């Protein structure tokens, strides 16, 4: 089993007060709070180990380079990659997806080809493909949704054909909490020679993720939602593909040699897509965030969060005129609207009770359009949230409905 | 005046031991150590203020957004920009220069135009222009050096003509410590309608920098060399230019609206070039690093570093077969070789005495070629270094020369 009380004690922010009331942070899906072990790992690095990592000569630099490469190894085991050199450090999920669309997309998607996304994609997994499709004259196809917030799988035969170069799909919806059948969809994609990029930003923190078993070709996720620092994410790429990807945004440790008369050359795999100075502080902290989550056990985390969610959905039945979006087996997030009140207002009232939720379009406008609403509220129920916080949310919605109804 | 002892006490790393000897960190030009005020600012943010900044509803998020925008304001005053909306947060100098070369370069440099750089440029200020010149069919011209490590200014009449769109020049050489006559060169560039991007990564920490007085069009620098965290830099752009720059690497707060049927639109100025989740931790810390440097006074810093340098250059006269590269009035860094010994070996011995210096090509290969050497040693003399550390360096070079000579 798994003790919320012992976990919560690790997170100094949860003692905080907002509007003079105790904080109920229900917005982890936007960005997670960080445990002490993560915060101090970063700070200790700065206080006693800090140096440049440009594979440099003196001791501090050599030790920092080893620290950073150990984190790359730890992250590869975390998602069960075959090799640490299949992992690239990126600024975040957004930049990783763009990296793939520029380096791989421009070399492998020609005029008259098509790319497939879904209608529940976060904008980070839409805009790069929309632009790749314009550059090269390709077509962007969209898997549509069902009312319950799952993908209309029956439509895949009309979307996959011999010219489909890539499926880009979310692992878990940041709005609905739907978990897509990645394994099976990847089998279909690979029958046509198409590659699959998986947007995993909302998945790696709710349960184990095994990129070999999935057999996905690209997998990207974000540090700051994995209880880690800002400014760091992970892009996984199959070795065979990665060693074929040409260069793009060239800098320092991405640039091998440069000549005014003969041009420049670029360094080998992972490192070639890591220009300039790496975010060594961020990397150190992501490392610790991986160790912390592993020490708790993603299966323990999955079990506690899953029961918190069942509890929450049961308690929410007693909220009048509540509209929920998504499936019964959602992970992590609950999306709703209250009667006819703008989500902006509902969120403002909950914040007034010290409850933080996200309101707006959640960086998923096509998904809002599908449901014919302009916005929704979203509450995240993460590993450090409690039955009491769910009770405050339920009570709060009841009060807002009595007051504004 | 200015007390080294009181400054050093702020930096916890300087108490560190390397190879069982006390550390003499002389590699700030690669990356600076950080004071406690910077480290704890970041950590305090994480412990008590952390949230997403996607201009979000609840209190923690609203307060974090205000924190970040205050840092943008503080940085604009720091370099004396007219407006905070002229500053863009970037991952670092490397990415900022590329940002300009993609957004501005692709729209303003056509086939048959030319761009001017210098021969002392760091690779970050070469490769983006080499590639822009290939994309569009333009010519990359190079200001050559003099033996003393200054620019051959007499050659500018053969390089500037009606088709020169941009001068990209370093403020201070990361290898030689030359400070280029930016103000005058910008006047010449502007007489031809050409814009100037200034690579300021090695300047903002040695003395005040006033982008209005310079009248440069772009100015970029790095957080981690300004005693700040990794993963954050500043790109300044004249408002008139910035509000004309088209989009590029699109994400989140860079993307305004997105539609599957109608396409996407992008948000206004600074923010439009800041995709995905910002590095809020890095930003917080850069903020504090700016406050710390300002509290000391860049003129006090300039005075102490300038005298440390005069002292160092005087003491180094007593080192046999020392070769120095650069001018007498260098800022910040000393580049040298010892007799005929590979810089790799010299650096290894100094590290053995606990002295950290950088060896290699310093991300400036064209500059090494100019001097017909493969590598150099470089020692940085920053605001927390001491006469004693200079004495250890001098003694160490004398010993290495006796032993290996
Ligand atoms: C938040 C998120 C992103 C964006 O990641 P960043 O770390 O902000 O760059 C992309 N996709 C999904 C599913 C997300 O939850
Ligand atoms: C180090 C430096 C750079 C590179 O900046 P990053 O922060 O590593 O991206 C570019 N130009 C100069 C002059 C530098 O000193």
């Amino acid at each position: 089993i798994f003790s919320v009380d012992k976990v919560r004690a690790d997170f100094p922010v949860l003692s905080r007060e907002v509007n003079g009331l105790p904080l109920a942070y229900l917005d982890s899906a936007a960005s997670a709070q960080k445990p002490s072990q993560v915060i101090d790992a970063e700070a200790e690095f700065y206080r006693h180990g800090y140096a440049a990592v440009h594979r440099g000569i003196h001791t501090l630099s050599a030790q920092a380079t080893e620290k950073m490469e150990n984190v790359r190894k730890r992250a590869s085991l975390f998602i069960n990659a075959r090799s640490a050199e299949e992992l690239v450090f990126v600024r975040g999920t957004t930049e990783g997806i763009n990296l793939v669309a520029n380096s791989w997309g421009n070399s492998n998607v020609r005029a008259g080809d098509n790319i497939i996304i879904s209608q529940m994609e976060h904008h980070a997994n839409i805009v790069p493909w929309q632009m790749l499709c314009a550059r090269v004259g390709a077509e962007l196809r969209v898997i549509p949704l069902n009312p319950d917030g799952t993908l209309q799988l029956e439509t895949l035969p009309t979307l996959f054909d011999e010219k489909t170069r890539l499926l880009a799909i979310t692992h878990v919806s940041n709005v609905l909490g739907t978990e897509n059948p990645l394994a099976e969809m990847i089998t279909l994609a690979h029958q046509h020679g198409a590659k699959v990029l998986v947007d995993g930003a909302q998945a790696v923190m709710h349960h184990p993720v095994d990129v070999q078993a999935l057999d996905c070709d690209f997998y990207v996720f974000s540090g700051h939602k994995l209880y880690g620092p800002t400014g760091i994410g992970i892009l996984y790429v199959k070795e065979a593909l990665l060693q074929e990807m040409p260069p793009w945004a060239g800098g320092g440790s991405m640039i091998a040699t440069v000549s005014l008369s003969e041009g420049t050359t670029w360094t080998k795999a992972p490192w070639r897509f890591e220009a300039g100075t790496p975010n060594t502080g961020g990397i150190i902290g992501l490392g610790a965030a991986l160790e912390y989550v592993s020490a708790l056990g993603l299966n323990n985390i999955a079990e506690y969060e899953q029961n918190l969610m069942h509890y929450a959905l049961s308690q929410l039945e007693s909220v009048p005129d509540l509209t929920l979006y998504g499936p019964q087996n959602r992970l992590g997030v609950i999306a709703f609207n209250l009667g006819k009140h703008h989500a902006y207002d509902v969120g403002s009232f909950l914040d007034n009770y010290g409850i933080a939720v996200r309101t707006g379009h959640h960086c998923a406008m096509p998904l809002m359009a599908y449901y014919n609403v302009p916005a929704m509220c979203r509450a995240s129920l993460a590993m450090y949230n409690t039955h009491e916080e769910v009770d405050r949310l339920v009570t709060g919605l009841q009060r807002i409905h009595r007051l504004l109804g």
